[PDB]
């Protein structure tokens, strides 16, 4: 499974086994980056599988072409997942000038 900036708005059911990826295309805006709550990122049900992260912002005005940074869980358990994942400032992060990404996905 994996999500995009698409699903920043998104309710959907996964399967996995491979990888449940969220990747965002960071779209560079003015200092904010996108992390799960900022600086810190967590899986639901890791353990023995776990989630790894990855950000690569090309550019900062506009887009390096493929903007890109994601955030890949490996997990196996029936459980829903819901990857709320916050574009902010990663050194604070305007309180309410920050983005955030949503995606609502079942992961089994």
């Amino acid at each position: 499974h994996k999500v995009t900036k698409a699903h920043n708005g998104a309710t959907l059911t996964v399967a996995v086994g491979e990888l449940v990826e969220i990747q965002l295309p960071s779209n560079p805006t003015t200092g904010f980056a996108w992390y799960f709550e900022g600086g810190t990122k967590e899986s639901p049900n890791e353990s023995m599988f776990t989630v790894e992260n990855k950000y690569f912002p090309p550019d900062s005005k506009l887009l390096g072409a493929g903007g890109t940074e994601h955030f890949h869980v490996t997990v196996k358990a029936a459980g829903t997942h819901a990857v709320n994942l916050t574009y902010m400032r990663p050194w604070t992060g305007p309180s309410h000038d920050s983005e955030r990404f949503t995606v609502y996905l079942k992961a089994n």
